[PDB]
């Protein structure tokens, strides 16, 4: 894969890897970790104020190519934060790995740039519950509330959904055909914070879909308190 001009690397792996050798000039970042509750227009604007922080703080500024082993959630969640904070990016899952030499961490002087959310990247709850077409990409016994995680109250899913599990997105030839979705067509995709879903995301786009990411995800839908089957 070739990379873009004066890119920003970011290294979504754990810690340890990352010291034990990571790209030139590479920050360490995995926004795995944070839950939001995206309802009100403070709190999308607080996610983008957060963004901001974080993009100076990293000294952060298009183009920025973030790279992991393989397409993993980690990779994909953090990626779609920052693109999702106006940022240009680009995942790179394989062929860095001869370039990750260096051990000291750098310490970048905060860049002035300015977060600016691309909500039409996203979906908010409300969005996700009045989609025509909602991909609940996590396994199947999840979506059929036999299991969940400890943080969430009870198994279930969002009414109307449709199963996609993460897998299928991982053999992109003929994945369109097999989900029947064609180019241009808007479709959601949810989980549980938004991390496999993450990767439906980047996979469907590049696919030419319209895919957007319910980043409040299933355990948003429970604490809130909207209706879920079974
Ligand atoms: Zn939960």
């Amino acid at each position: 894969m070739n990379l873009p001009e004066d890119a920003v690397l970011v290294d979504t792996r754990p810690r340890p890897a990352y010291e034990a050798g990571h790209l030139p000039g590479a920050r360490h970042l995995d926004l795995s970790a944070p839950k939001l509750r995206l309802r009100e227009e403070a709190e999308l604007k607080a996610l983008e104020g957060g963004l901001t922080e974080l993009f100076q703080t990293l000294g952060l500024r298009s183009p920025v190519v973030l790279y992991d082993e393989g397409l993993t959630s980690r990779l994909c969640r953090t990626a779609f934060f920052l693109g999702l904070g106006g940022l240009e990016v680009q995942l790179w899952t394989e062929g860095w790995e001869p370039y990750a030499t260096e051990k000291e961490e750098p310490k970048p002087e905060r860049t002035e740039v300015v977060a600016k959310l691309r909500r039409d990247w996203l979906l908010t709850a409300d969005e996700a519950a009045r989609h025509p077409l909602l991909l609940d990409v996590r396994s199947p016994e999840e979506f059929q509330g036999k299991v969940h995680p400890p943080c969430c109250p009870r198994g279930g899913r969002i009414p109307g959904s449709k199963n996609a599990p993460l897998e299928l997105f991982l053999s992109p030839e003929g994945l369109l055909e097999r989900l029947g979705l064609q180019p241009g067509q808007e479709v959601g995709v949810y989980c549980h914070s938004g991390a496999r879903s993450a990767v439906a995301f980047f996979v469907l786009r590049s696919l030419g879909v319209r895919a957007r990411n319910y980043l409040g995800s299933m355990h948003e839908w429970l604490q809130e308190g909207l209706p879920t089957e079974p």
